[PDB]
Parts: structure tokens; C-alpha cells; sequence
């Protein structure tokens, strides 16, 4: 019945020849410069572990140390701080400058080192029987950003990523600050690289990205700026103009913000989270808003190649780009469901609606 | 009937995964449900003792000398290890065939460690290494047993597949136009049907494992169901691989039952009667069968292990064995345990 939907059935599909496989639950929100929420699927207001999403924030948090800027960090060593890249060769060369920078050892990392997040990668490793160290960690910017910082403030690098450290506190404050929250609306856990790691509202993290977004515009604009809005501009114009840092060759996030070329930024959280920060066009203007505009995603069941699947569908859903622009994402956007003697299969579908109907049809955010 | 599996960090909700899962008795009445346990389901791999039923009850393939190993083969996903290789090998050997004439392909094995193992060595997988390699050997046998020519035994007008088709639907009992069919990845047709079936197919096997070993009168059909049981549990490591789940919980159970893994995450057990059995209410065997919504493996092992301890079915010690699939392991980078799985779901009866 299309007249009786629900947040309850916002699915992504994957079918057989036909029969259903496997489902997925989507939740996404897209919120204005100021976090108001336009658009949504599932429960845009979802508790939601925000993992290497929340990076930007981290970035912030750092980059607000006072002392670090004279460490003469570049644009692509900040994109590198908003990174989980895929340990590719420039990837550690990077890490390691860095180091020097601050006049830090890899010794002094508290990340350990990972599988690679590329597949291409991970088989040169295998080949030589290379075991990754902390240096190769797709957090490790982060890592070095928060032992800069650590050292600017005279805190000493020892348990520089431990919660009752000042630079934790640091970043504890920043992200409650960015998402308007009060401190206790933030819940924290551990991350996979050893960092305490935030869950706030889906919805809040979509705030985070259309801050980033209005700050750019504020910048490109030449507009008075307070320090924390200027410093978002340039994490904003790092990941744009360094996207590879922000993960490497064939990785969504790269290609998506190589294609886009400057007009957004967009970030994966482990677990099959996403957001993107896009700067005021056309398209922000049609949706309804005079500003910029956050997106945020989740999949329910941690599902990865069906988050890059919606995402994909949901910028075409919003407008967000051309065709054109849109398809260089094609194999993320519809992934290949071909078997082991080249016969496809299969396919995925988007059985999901977005809203923003009989006044009589509750929306219950599921 | 809102059933999830739930992993957490810190006592944060990361993921949930939607169960469904049947209980049957040998008849298929169902005893025990998560979720929707009447789902259509894509079986895929878990159809496999219904495939090879099709092929062992083929005039002439008694002469070719296939042993309980090599029938445990045709019921596998196996690893691709190099003894699952060599075992295709023997069987296409007695059958006269050659590895070009099995219409399945290579692919990643289904093992980290192998997959790992073959990346070192630049190996390309072909048709041979395909975990379906001993299903498609047996399909192959029963095209030449019959003189019906091993040219497309895979496609759906081959009466090879006529035979599957059939085959299921019966040890389903549903009616031809009840049971749908796509394409497998090893390219030959796979069904769908409700879950709950999945589980009587796996209670049928059980049933005649102990019809057998009772010596009860049996049909022809009922002597082959006993006859992949005993192969399957006799030869699990075939069925799967080292530290595989399905290896693990049949080398675990000694006989008890079979387990069997679809992709996309279904899982179907076979359990002989037991003293367990009788206490969860029947006086024969029973099935299980299980699907994750979302397809999530590592989900749906510590699913099945929790469902066997809520049924009551091994001991503490039996199921003990499978402990690191019942918690997987929640540990990052620097050994700190990060989170964990709850099971926040109640069979209904
Ligand atoms: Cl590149
Ligand atoms: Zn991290
Ligand atoms: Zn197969």
C-alpha cells in the first residue's frame, strides 16, 4: 500500500534472479547550516557511533591547540588528520613527516596496526609478509595530530590518548560543542585505534558536515570569521583538495570528492556510517534551504557496500550533482552481482522513501 | 517476532541484525520460531544433501565407487584447501572426466588463511578449487550414469537439473510452483522456499540417520538420506574446513547431528533424537534452520550457537568448543576489548 509507509520499511535490497536475499535498514538525515532537519529516512535521530565520521571534529579539536600551528602542518597533513586511509606507501610517508614535525618516534603512537582497508594494498602485504606497525594505522594522522597537540600544551605525549587526558578533553568538548549538545547527551567508547570515539543523534552528526560546509562558504566569501569557523574552512578545503589522504586510490571517499572537485566533503565511520558537507548551490537552494547542508547515513546491520549503494542513491534523490558527476560512483551506486562463470545474477534496489501525504500517516522514526 | 542479535562498544548499540529461525519435528511442524520462520529464504549451500540426493538416487552412479568422503564433498562449501582439490581430482578421475568439464568457477576461498595463502603464491582459483567443486563432480556423474551427456548438465533443461528440482520440492512436500529458483554463484540453479522447510529437509536427514540405525524398513529415498547424514558427520572437515563452524560442530557433537551453512547467512541443522530432543517436546528428530536478514555470518554462528543453548542440545562442555563464535572476539588494535554481542531475543513456542 504506497498511501500507508513507514520509516519502518526504509530498505536497501539485494535479490536473486528476483527473490529477495538479504535487507537492510536504512536511517539518514539532512539537516541546514543551523542542524534543522529537511529530510529523512528511518530515524534520522538514531544514537548512533559516529567512528571515523567524527574525524573533522578531532581535526578541530586539534587544530584549536593553541602552539600546533607553528608545527607548519600542510593542507594534505590536515587531510590526512580527517583520514582512514588505506596505509598506501604515501599514506606512511606522510605519517612519518609528521612525526618529524613534532620531533616524535613511531614508538610514541598508542594505534596499533590493521589489515589495510584496500584489498590492493593488503596483497602487497601478504607478498612480502609484511605485518603493519602503529605508523600504518588508517587513523595514524589523527594519532600524531593529538600527540602535536599534547606536546604544544606542555601535557607530555604519555597517555595522550587516554579519556582523563587534557587533549581528550579537548575533543570531548569540541564534538558536544559542534553538535549543540550538553555533555551528557554524548555517550563514548573505544575505537579500534585505541581513542575514545563519540555516539551522539544520526541527525547531529549531519550538523557536524553543514558546519564544515557554511564555513567554506563564509571563507570563499571573504566574510569576518571567528577562529573556529576559519579553522573549519581550511579542514573543509584539506579533505577537498587532498581526498586521497582522506583514504586513497578506488576509495569512495576519494572518488567522491575528486568528482564533486571542491562543491563537498564526505567521510566514511567504520560500521557503515557517512556524512557529507555540501557547500550552498542550485541543488541546496531547490531542497529548500538558503545555506549549506549536512547529510548523515547509517546502516542498521554494518553493511558497507550498501552504505556506498544508498549514498550514492540518496545524492540522486536530492539532486546533488549531474549525471555526469554522479557517474563515476556507478559501481558503488549499483554493485555487480556477477557469479564465478561471468552470469549476473542479481542486483540491489532502494526500497526506501525519503520525507520531509494524509496528515492522518504517523512517521514513527524507526 | 522482533528478534536481533545486538553488538555493542562500550554498551553502545553499533549494529542489529533481524533472526529468523524455525524448530521442526520430522513431520516439519514447528515447535519453536524467531522472527518469521515461514520466510522465503534463498537456501543456497544448505540445499546441498538435497542435490545430492538427486545425484545418488541416479541409475548408475552406484558403479562409479564414491565413498562417504566423496559424498561429503558433494555436500560442501568446502575451504579449497589442497585436500579438497585432490579429492575433485580422485572424483572426476572416476567418472573419466576432466576439470574442463565442470561448469562451476574459481573464486576467493571461503578461508582467510587460503585466500591469504594463495595472494602469497599468485594463484588463480579455477573451476577445481570452487567450494561447490564435489556438487558439481556428482551432477556431472549423474549426467553420465543416465547417457544424457555432460555437455550443460547445469542448466535448468538438463534432466539432471529436472532431477534436482524435483528432488526438492518433495523432501520440501510443496508443490512444484511453490519452490522459486535463481542462479548460484557456481552457476547452477538454486532455490528458495519458506525457512521452516530448510529446517524439515535437515529433521528428514536426522530421521533417517536414526531410522537406519534403529533397522527400520526403509525406501530407497530414506536409505540415501541416512547414508549423506553419516557422511557428512563422519567427514565434516570435508563439508567445510579446519576452524570452520560446520567442521567444528560436527567434529563437537560426534555423530549428534549435521550442520550445513548457506551464503547469505542461513544456517540448517539435522539432530538425532536425543534425551535433549525429547525434553523440548518430540519424540523424534528435529531441524533447525536459521537466516540473518542482513546476510552477516559472523552473526549468524553466534546465533546458532546461542539457539543451541536455549534448546539444551550438546552439553556446557560440547558446546564449549564453539565459545569463539558464540562471543566473537571484540578486541582493537592495542588488545583492549572494545565490545561485545547480546542476544536480545525469546524463542516462541
Ligand atoms: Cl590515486
Ligand atoms: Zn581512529
Ligand atoms: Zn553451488
Amino acid at each position: 500500500d504506497p498511501f500507508t509507509m513507514t520509516p519502518s520499511e526504509d530498505f536497501v535490497v539485494t535479490d536473486r534472479g528476483g527473490i529477495v536475499e538479504n535487507s537492510h535498514r536504512v536511517h539518514a538525515a539532512v539537516v541546514d547550516a543551523k542542524g534543522r532537519l529537511l529530510y529523512a529516512l528511518g530515524n534520522p535521530t538514531r544514537m548512533t557511533l559516529a567512528r571515523s565520521a567524527a574525524k573533522p571534529a578531532q581535526a578541530l579539536a586539534i587544530l584549536e591547540t593553541e602552539g600546533v600551528a607553528g608545527y607548519g602542518f600542510d593542507d594534505a597533513d590536515i587531510a590526512l588528520m580527517c583520514a582512514s586511509h588505506s596505509s598506501e606507501d604515501r599514506h606512511i610517508a606522510r605519517t612519518r613527516a609528521m612525526l618529524s614535525k613534532i620531533k616524535a618516534e613511531e614508538a610514541d603512537l598508542r594505534c596499533g596496526g590493521h589489515p589495510s582497508l584496500s584489498e590492493m594494498v593488503n596483497r602487497s602485504w601478504i607478498k612480502q609478509d609484511f605485518i603493519p606497525t602503529a605508523v600504518c594505522s588508517n587513523c595514524s594522522g589523527k594519532h600524531v595530530g593529538m600527540l602535536a597537540g599534547a606536546r604544544a600544551i606542555g601535557a607530555g605525549t604519555d597517555g595522550y590518548h587516554l579519556p582523563d587526558h587534557p587533549m581528550q578533553g579537548r575533543v570531548k568538548r569540541t564534538v558536544a560543542e559542534l553538535c549543540d549538545l550538553d555533555a551528557g547527551d554524548v555517550e563514548w567508547g573505544t575505537d579500534g585505534c585505541n581513542l575514545p570515539t563519540p555516539a551522539f543523534p544520526l541527525d547531529r552528526l549531519g550538523r557536524i558536515y553543514a558546519k564544515l560546509a557554511s564555513a567554506a562558504d563564509g571563507s570563499d566569501a571573504g566574510e569576518g570569521q571567528s577562529t573556529r569557523c576559519a579553522a573549519l574552512a581550511h579542514i573543509f578545503r584539506a579533505m577537498a583538495r587532498h581526498p586521497e589522504m582522506v583514504a586513497g586510490e578506488g576509495r569512495y571517499c576519494t572518488m567522491l570528492m575528486r568528482a564533486f572537485d571542491g562543491a563537498l566533503v564526505g567521510k566514511l565511520g567504520a560500521d557503515a556510517s557517512y556524512a557529507i558537507g555540501v557547500r550552498a548551490s542550485d541543488a541546496t537552494r531547490q531542497l529548500g534551504t538558503d545555506g549549506a547542508l549536512g547529510i548523515s547515513v547509517k546502516i542498521e546491520d554494518g553493511n558497507l557496500e550498501m552504505l556506498y549503494a544508498v549514498v550514492t542513491e540518496l545524492l540522486e534523490r536530492l539532486g546533488i550533482g549531474s549525471p555526469d558527476v554522479r557517474s563515476q560512483l556507478a559501481s558503488f551506486h549499483h554493485p555487480q552481482r556477477v557469479n564465478t562463470m561471468g552470469v549476473t545474477t542479481g542486483g540491489v534496489s532502494f526500497p526506501f522513501k525519503l520525507r520531509g501525504d494524509d496528515p492522518r500517516l504517523a512517521a514513527v522514526a524507526r
